[PDB]
RNA sequence: UGCAAGACAUAGAAAUAACCUGGUUUGAGUGUCUUGUUAAUUGAAAAAUUAACAAGAUGAGUUCAAAUCAGGCUCCAGAGAGAUCCGAACUUACCUCAUGGCGGGCAUUGUGCCCUU
DNA sequence: CAGGTTATTTCTATGTCTTGCA
């Protein structure tokens, strides 16, 4: 019937809506004013789940190959122990709670108990070190230590080499690289010492080293290329093996062993190079694994990991050998609290057990070593200066002085070093236990196999192996005729279709085209996207102010096939040339070009690629076809190009070696915006009857793509056919349709809270709006949305700065302090401002008439729409509604809390399945922080008299209580309650509660009470709105240097008179009917008020303005005055008798507000 | 002037993976000497060791194991076994299951009022 | 419950050369 606007303010935390006439006076339905603020919390980003579940993946796998270590090592562990495993596994509990009742975790067997074991290996790393420079036959559970340590610390994965490669030493790899050709040995210590210093980055080191040897002549460059491959740099071989045809392409391949590793570089330049593959060789891998065990003591480096951090072991023994003397001696009375009490920052809390005198050791928190550090020094303090502490203080500044070995610092660990050390453990115990030798079925070795779980790390594009399609993501193809097969190691292959699932990783990640949304875009170096962007190009591209094919017929054509078949960038001097040589005519040739920022951004480079590929001019459509498959594959497999040359060989069998080579040398990197299908779709037919396309129609006449797709075109009206168009029904947007287009969290629930008003809006009015008013990132989402739900509706955007100058130039101050009614009326300005400027200096707009065709905008005259918006603009009338949302996030906190700390029921167990540490939190720790969920209104009897009560739902137990008979069993048993009736089932969090005549927000719980919020908004004149707009200024810190001394008094006195108003809002209005009102503390703290300085007096009154907030905890920090900073706190028992309480109502508000049900809490 | 489609450059982020260092809790790495008290086996008694306490003194210390959201999925019962992936993100007013209802209306400075169910 | 690394894709600001709509 009759003609509305809606207008939409979208925030992160609030999003406000108002509804209007041409007369801009509100629709109200329902005998409710239709404006109002929905608030909710800041959605959480996916950021920490998704590190969480990375975390527990990798728990898993690392569980799954621990299980499979010791699997492979059962049968010789139960030759020697039967419960080996079982011991390791039971780990945790006491004595009593294990499964066979035993003392210690490891080596229980009589004779050789943990007690020695640890007395003749001291650590993990001595035994490693015994295991690998030792020939005695070792005991099975020794071995399957050490290799259990090793698979518990992988090391990097990050660096590529050989783990053999540091078998030979640098005198022998410096005398095997040493003039191996015929075109160093002296000074095989101060480039190994350079090599292997980890302070000096690598062009430090390539400095050092182009300084130090002295290079001859004729190789400056040969040998500034040798030392950039030693460091390790993208060097190209060229003078490396002095070809005299440079120019070729096979002897400019550019190769570094950071990218990539020496057995993927050898088939790029096999066969290209003379000799058996050759210039350095298995060197700079030694230098990379060596450069971290070091000892700087002797100058040798240590073969394997396990000999380093036993000289640091000794190293950390030495060094606290001296500072117990340097302590023992000048301070006798901190020896007891530092090297014996559990007090903090000392030696005990450094490592986290003392042992005072026969008790039990007391295991703790590991201190940190800054703390440890600050702690030594400051003990350091009262010990006079000497030699000692001078040395102990310049260690402690080097930050080599009583180093642990497992902390923070061990990130530089080399996955090949571990693996060396595996390798070492394994052939020394190889020669005596057999079963380390016997082979598989797969031709495995039981040494391998264990090697392959070391080093087997599933690649980025396969993901998580299995799918039971709970939740998609997952994306590892099987094999036909392959399932329920567990995936391991030497049948990755087998078992995963591994093109095929990078094929499905990258076309699912890759996003659909501009304009057909349902077909997949092309990549960027594809013929015909590259043909497109070149098109498109020399199209833009205009010669004096003509069109490239105004001057003479063909000469796009000319640019397109003559300049661009060389396939390098196009400059703008080069086509300035090419107009010269092909234009006989037109003598003066200073064209000025436009259209190009003088170089031409694009180029046909994989044309000319595939040209010299395959040996001839021009292709045709079997080797465009062809092509375009190639780059289709080298693009979706990137840099790995097995999977490249494997579906050529078993695609294109014509294809020959060197092309193959060729093929996998290629640079195809990105994708692009434009789906095939639209650049080749039929918009019309020609005269002769072919078929015309978009990208021919680009190659033909002179247009771009936007002209192209005009009003008028056959390719619009074939886009607005093929896109097909639904008017999908408004009640019918789950929220998951905006789960595509890429938005953060928080706009989503903007999004889809702003959706829900607007629909709720929509039904009860009854039609669709004539105008959406909007402000103008993720908008644009709920634009579509309009698209698809409301076609009549034309959003009509509004500055962000547009409002704020009506606001400030037609006087509506807005007090964002104050209340929450500032979204609202941004809303409603939104619709008054909008409306005038798609109506039509930026201020003399307003001082007119604004009126087009029959609609009649602003009237200036009498203002007498102006005085409409003004007795709407201060209106108190907006709803306030909070999103009833169950508390989602986690159980409790993710770190256990100590077993001396926790408590009963309080603290979630370890594992509430198996009756040990579900009934001995006391003992085993657990989880602190329990959250809950959600609150359920529950019916009782106590001291047989009829009570109810709130309590609340864990969000451990959500999914098992949700119906009246399981949450009445809840109360029953968990509860300790006597004949329970559960009458309300669902009381969200944020809900409004009616208590006393006064709203609240149930926002929480504190053990047996319940915590609210305040839920009723504040309103003071215009006056006092401004000024709390000075006060919130001058608190954000600003000073009152520039006021006078009667702006000092005017300032006092509102000052006064403000608080005298919020006194008696306290008092005489509805806030008087709060629990524990502050009215009398206000008047009581009064008189120490106006002693108080200008700005704690205006810190004061916005602590005190935070109690009648509805986006903060109802608590000031009224310190400044005399009170405590918890003042005006709100907290009820959660016990609801008929007595104390008269109403206890709640509203359940729908989203919009117009539709709310009162539930009678006292008698439900 | 806004919107948004194409291309380049400069700064970024986020979503999915893969991995590392770990961190937390628990448990293991026997603590040892003197003094006295208490309780034991003796012993008229003396004395005697043993064991738990309350003081004083002294030695060692670097590591390992298990989990690492509660839980969930499958199989035939349980302080199990399989799998190594689902679980800390987005969505949830209320009523009884439809593109339903959540009454007809007046205010909006203190949570009300008229007219019918 | 914190600090790092690697890969892919997408998105966002700003500037540059164009083009079309409301």
């Amino acid at each position: 019937n009759a003609d509305y606007y809606i207008g939409l303010d979208m925030g992160t935390s609030s999003a406000g809506w108002a509804v209007s006439d041409s007369e801009y006076n509100l629709i109200r339905r329902k005998g409710k004013d239709l404006w109002g603020v929905r608030q909710f919390e800041e959605a959480k980003t996916a950021a920490e789940r998704r590190g969480f579940r990375v975390a527990r993946r990798r728990k898993q796998r690392q569980q799954v190959r621990n299980r499979l270590l010791s699997e492979e090592f059962q049968n010789e562990i139960t030759k020697i122990d039967s419960g080996f495993l079982k011991r390791m596994e039971d780990s945790r509990f006491v004595i009593s709670d294990k499964r066979v009742p035993e003392k210690y975790t490891l080596f229980n067997d009589s004779g050789y108990t943990d007690v020695e074991y640890y007395n003749q290996y001291p650590t993990i790393y001595h035994l490693r070190k015994a295991l690998i420079e030792s020939n005695e036959r070792f005991d099975i559970r020794l071995v399957f230590l050490g290799i259990h340590s090793l698979f518990q610390h992988p090391g990097h994965f990050l660096d590529k080499g050989d783990v053999d490669t540091d078998n030979t030493g640098p005198e022998e790899l410096i005398q095997f690289l040493e003039d191996c050709m015929n075109e160093l040995v002296s000074n095989q210590k101060v480039l190994t010492d350079i090599l292997t210093d980890s302070r000096i980055t690598r062009r430090d080191k390539e400095q050092q080293i182009l300084e130090i040897l002295q290079p001859n002549k004729e190789s400056k460059k040969a040998v500034s290329q040798f030392v950039k491959v030693l460091t390790g740099q993208k060097a190209k071989l060229g003078d490396l093996i002095m070809m005299e045809d440079k120019d070729t392409e096979e002897y400019k391949y550019s190769f570094s062993f950071r990218e990539k590793t020496l057995e993927e570089i050898l088939p790029d330049i096999e066969g290209v190079i003379d000799g058996l593959a050759l210039s350095i060789y298995s060197l700079y891998s030694w230098s990379l694994l060596n450069s971290y065990m070091k000892d700087t003591l002797t100058g040798h480096y240590y073969s394997y990991l396990a000999e380093a951090r036993v000289a640091a072991y000794d190293k950390h023994h030495s060094d606290l050998v001296k500072l117990k003397t340097l302590f023992r001696e000048y301070i006798p009375e901190e020896y007891d609290n530092f090297f014996r009490k559990m007090e903090k920052a000392n030696y005990s809390h450094y490592i986290g057990s003392t042992e005072y005198d026969g008790e039990k050791r007391c295991r703790t928190a590991k201190a940190k070593q800054e703390d440890f550090y600050k702690s030594i020094n400051k003990m350091l303090e009262k010990i006079p200066e000497c030699s000692e502490k001078t040395e102990i203080q310049k260690e402690i500044i080097e930050g080599t002085f009583l180093l642990k070995q497992t902390g923070p610092q061990n990130g530089f660990v080399p996955n090949q070093l571990q693996l060396k050390e595996l390798r070492k453990i394994l052939q020394n115990a190889s020669k005596h236990y057999p079963f380390l030798t016997e082979k598989d079925e797969r031709d495995m070795t039981a040494i391998d196999r264990i090697e392959a779980l070391f080093s087997f790390r599933i690649p980025y594009y396969i993901g998580p192996l299995k799918n039971t399609d709970n939740q998609g993501h997952g994306w590892a193809v099987r094999r036909d005729g392959h399932e329920q097969i567990p995936v391991r190691p030497w049948n990755f292959e087998e078992i995963i279709d591994e093109s095929a699932s990078a094929d499905l990783f990258i076309k699912n990640l890759v996003n659909s085209c501009t304009y057909l949304r349902t077909e997949k875009v092309l990549p960027k170096s594809s013929l015909l996207y590259q043909e497109f962007e070149v098109l498109n190009e020399l199209n833009n591209l205009r010669i004096n102010g003509m069109y490239p094919d105004e001057i003479q017929p063909g000469l796009k054509r000319m640019i397109f096939e003559q300049c661009f078949y060389s396939g390098k960038k196009v400059t703008g001097k080069k086509l300035q040339l090419f107009l010269r040589s092909v234009l006989t005519n037109s003598s003066t040739e200073e064209f000025v070009l436009t259209g190009i920022d003088k170089d031409f951004k694009s180029s046909l480079s994989s044309y000319k690629k595939f040209c010299e590929l395959f040996g001839v001019k021009t292709l045709n459509d079997t080797q465009k076809v062809m092509a375009e498959q190639i780059i289709e594959w080298s693009t979706v497999y990137g840099d790995s190009r097995k999977f490249l040359k494997r579906k050529l060989e078993d695609n294109y069998p014509e294809l020959t070696d060197q092309q193959i080579r060729r093929i996998a040398g290629f640079k195809f990197s990105e994708w692009g915006n434009l789906s095939r299908a639209f650049l080749e779709m039929e918009g019309y037919k020609d005269e002769a009857g072919n078929p015309v396309t978009i990208i021919r129609a680009l190659r033909d006449t002179q247009k771009n793509l936007m002209q192209l797709l005009s009003n008028d075109s056959a390719f619009a009206k074939k886009l607005q056919e093929l896109n097909d168009y639904v008017t999908r029904d408004i009640w019918s947007i789950e929220p998951d349709d905006l789960d595509g287009m890429y938005l953060s969290a928080p706009v989503r629930r903007m999004i889809w809270q702003t959706f829900l008003i607007l629909r709720e809006v929509v039904d009860t009015i009854g039609y669709s709006p004539k105008k959406i008013f909007m402000e103008m990132q993720g908008t644009k989402a709920i634009i579509s949305l309009i698209n698809q739900c409301f076609p009549d509706s034309e959003v009509v955007y509004v500055k962000a700065g547009n409002t704020s100058d009506f606001r400030q130039r037609f006087d509506i101050p807005k007090s964002r302090d104050l209340n929450n009614y500032h979204h609202a009326v941004d809303a409603y300005l939104n619709i008054v401002v909008g409306n005038v400027y798609d109506t039509k200096s930026l201020r003399r707009m307003y001082d007119f008439n604004v009126q087009r065709g029959d609609q009649t905008a602003w009237v200036a005259e009498n203002d007498t729409t102006l005085k409409t918006v003004k007795k709407t603009a201060f209106k108190t009338s907006p709803m306030v509604t909070k999103r009833t949302y169950e508390r989602k996030g986690g159980l409790a906190d993710s770190v256990l809390i100590a077993a001396k700390k926790a408590k009963p029921g309080v603290h979630l167990p370890v594992k509430t399945s198996d009756s040990r540490f579900a009934n001995q939190v006391s003992t085993y720790g657990g989880y602190d922080n329990v959250k809950g969920s959600h609150f359920f209104l529950v019916e009782h009897q106590q001291k047989k008299k009829t009570i109810r009560s709130i309590e609340n739902v864990p969000i451990h137990l959500k999914e098992k209580l949700k119906t009246k008979e399981e949450l009445e069993h809840y109360c029953a048993q968990v509860l300790g309650m006597v004949q329970p009736d559960v009458r309300l089932t669902r009381i969200p969090m944020y809900s409004l509660l009616l208590i006393d005549g006064y709203y609240y927000y149930l926002t929480g719980r504190t053990g047996g009470n319940l915590s609210l919020s305040n839920a009723v908004e504040l309103c003071l004149p215009a006056k006092e709105q401004a000024h709390i707009r000075m006060i919130s200024k001058i608190a954000g810190g600003r000073s009152t240097d520039a006021l006078s001394a009667e702006a000092k008094d005017d300032f006092r006195k509102k000052n006064l008179r403000l608080y005298d108003e919020l006194a008696e809002k306290h008092r005489s209005t509805i806030f008087s009917k709060r629990k524990n009102p502050i009215g009398p503390k206000l008047l009581k703290y009064r008189e120490a008020f106006v002693k108080q300085t200008i700005e704690n007096q205006c810190k004061v009154i916005l602590q005190i303005l935070k109690l009648t907030s509805t986006n903060c905890k109802t608590s000031a920090d009224l310190k400044l005055i005399g009170g405590s900073g918890q003042e005006g706190v709100m907290s009820i028992s959660k016990l609801l008798r008929a007595e104390k309480y008269a109403e206890f109502y709640l509203i359940c508000q729908s989203p919009s507000g117009i539709y709310e049900t009162r539930k009678n809490l006292l008698t439900i």
